[PDB]
């Protein structure tokens, strides 16, 4: 229904190899958006078009405070064109980088956000297995909006599933069963959970090396460290998360939910039910 002339576009957000999302403002309500906007040449010419259909079914599915929102669609002859939420202050990835490391206070409240977030698409039968830094962008008030939508996968509801069978991810984050059992769970969002947090302390996913295969062979071995001080009740948590059997990490089915991921002491301070109407804490 609507229409590229029904925008005015500006600076370009980033850029995949078949997908740009520009700025636009829509003139008919001066709103903003971020425009993703996929050549259909490109996607056709590398069997692409499975990941574009599964972000749009997926994001389609997702209304929560925590989820960039997919607002409309349209095409033209070249072009496929998917309004969404604007992001102004980018990737977390970039305040890791730029600060070193979060402090308590900080690593709480993230780490809580995420969490929330997680509970609602686990709640909707979705696994992300692309859950990373880069993925967890910032809006202008600082609350984060995931994102990347392409490689998650929709469990069916009409035969339980629990398994998801494509090969997908990024080496840092992906989970040994992926690696092993050639599946990821729900609960290989939660090792990528794990990864997170320790990077937000430590200022380092746990799983680092040059080659995708030495990263592969020390999460089979559950081979990482923490640095000296690392916040203990962090640790923990942690330690909680990063389990090679996806049915013992906290937060997952077999463990009864996200109650008692909630219920963790490092979470105690937090009033998780209206997290996304809080104001962050201060980054530095
Ligand atoms: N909703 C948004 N608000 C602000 N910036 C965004 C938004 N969505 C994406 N971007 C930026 O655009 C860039 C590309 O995202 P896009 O979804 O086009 O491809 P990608 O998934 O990052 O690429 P690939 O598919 O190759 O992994 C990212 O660097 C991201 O920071
Ligand atoms: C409704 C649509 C989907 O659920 C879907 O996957 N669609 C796609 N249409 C095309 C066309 C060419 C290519 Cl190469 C890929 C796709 S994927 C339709 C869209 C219309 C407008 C924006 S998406």
């Amino acid at each position: 229904s609507k229409r590229p002339e029904d925008f005015k576009f500006g600076k370009i957000l980033g850029e995949g190899s078949f997908s740009t999302v520009v700025l636009a403002r829509e003139l008919a309500t001066s709103r903003e958006y971020a425009i993703k906007i996929v050549e259909k040449r490109h996607v056709n010419k590398e069997n692409k078009i499975p990941y574009v259909q599964r972000e749009k079914d997926v994001m389609s599915r997702l209304d929560h405070p925590f989820f960039v929102k997919l607002y409309f669609c349209f095409q033209d002859d070249e072009k496929l064109y998917f309004g969404l939420s604007y992001a102004k202050n980018g990737e977390l990835l970039k305040y890791i980088r730029k600060i070193g490391s979060f402090d308590e206070t900080c690593t709480r409240f993230y780490t809580a956000e995420i969490v929330s977030a997680l509970e609602y698409l686990h709640g909707k039968g979705i696994i992300h297995r692309d859950l990373k830094p880069e993925n967890i962008l910032l809006n202008e008030d600082m609350h984060i909006q995931i994102t990347d939508f392409g490689t998650a996968k929709v469990l069916s509801p009409e035969s339980k599933q629990a398994r998801a069978n494509s090969f997908v991810g990024t080496a840092q984050y992906v989970s040994p069963e992926l690696l092993t059992e050639k599946s990821a769970c729900k609960s290989s969002d939660l090792w990528a959970l794990g990864c997170i947090i320790y990077q937000l302390v430590a200022g380092l996913p746990p799983f680092r090396a040059g080659n995708e295969g030495l990263i592969f062979a020390k999460i089979i071995k559950l081979e990482y460290d923490f640095p000296e001080k690392f916040f203990p009740k962090a640790r923990d948590l942690v330690e909680k998360l990063l389990v090679l059997d996806a049915t013992k990490r906290l937060g997952c089915e077999e463990m009864e939910g996200y109650g008692p991921l909630k219920a963790h002491p490092f979470f105690e301070s937090v009033t998780w039910e209206n997290l996304h109407q809080q104001t962050p804490p201060k980054l530095t």
